[PDB]
């Protein structure tokens, strides 16, 4: 149970983040000021600055939240599914509504502040994927999970999984409406991966 | 004429690496890098926004040695085989080892490293497209726009990077690991 007072602040925070994304997509980053984001979220600028030091920080949580929900659905997928299945299922269950994703991903390239946020997410996603995968193979055993998450095989598989969605996203953002199918196809390369070696 | 700049810039990067390795990043300011390189701090910030950026050109030299070897591989060879040839030549140290190892500690440096690896992908797509083109610049252009190639280049790049990370982590060239990781592209539809 988190307090109603914290739940309301956290909701306000995410409303600011969404309003930021919604402005950046409509009108770009350059023309958008912290005070327009505040106005769009229906809050005073002081409220804006309670949560975010800059407008780039306001939108930064969306990148993270989408990566972290994907990672989570990879872990929580039903146990019997194979890793490609868990991965691909999690993609479908978490990363699908597009044009709002497009410009955001394109901002991760053109803005220096968001280039760093995007790098941080990608790395962070790669690491959580290592952890989720180790949890799917560990059979409840912490010592096994630790050994697996140390493994270059899992680090590599996670980079590949990460790269599967990232390349689909980036290349799509820089023709075909579904970056999805491309991401899903990409992930299929992990079918039959050798987890030991 | 620009050769002198690229030279100053390589010298700054080598100075940085020497200090980072020998005393760590925290003890090293952009200005100590300057002095070690014999340049003024204004000169330093003309090339590098931050001290961690000053090590990019060292990572870049290794990465582009690999992209180059892919380009220069016998033109008969298959892309997968070209990648194997490039890995073989490239990977077949301790400055590299520790520089990469330092990134484990520092997010700012890890960012610079990750960034260099990611630029490499663009070089790879271009290299791979040129081979497959068999000639036509416009074949090569069209091929370079294809997702399948973009994904293959990311996977090859990861194959080497994660190998290199694990190697740098280790006491044993990363060749072993990279090839093993590359085997994931066996049977890929290059198209």
């Amino acid at each position: 149970m988190v307090s109603l007072t914290e739940r309301r602040k956290a909701e306000t925070r995410m409303e600011i983040a969404r309003a930021a994304a919604r402005l950046f997509v409509g009108q770009g980053l350059r023309a958008t000021r912290a005070e327009d984001i505040a106005r769009a979220a229906g809050v005073a600028p002081r409220t804006f600055y309670r949560y975010f030091a800059t407008k780039e920080e306001a939108v930064a949580p969306l990148y993270a939240l989408g990566a972290e929900r994907w990672v989570r659905a990879v872990r929580e997928a039903p146990a019997e599914l194979s890793p490609p299945e868990a991965l691909e299922r999690a993609v479908r269950h978490t990363l699908t509504p597009w044009e709002w994703a497009r410009t955001l991903i394109r901002l991760a390239e053109s803005s220096p502040a968001l280039r760093k946020v995007w790098a941080e997410v990608c790395h962070s996603t790669e690491r959580g994927l290592v952890q989720a995968l180790a949890a799917r193979m560990s059979g409840g055993d912490d010592n096994v999970a630790v050994r697996l998450a140390a493994s270059p095989r899992l680090h590599f598989a996670a980079a590949v999984a990460g790269a599967s969605v990232r390349v689909a996203a980036e290349h799509w953002a820089s023709g075909a409406r579904s970056p999805l199918e491309q991401a899903l196809l990409n992930l299929e390369v992990l079918r039959g991966f050798a987890w030991e070696a």
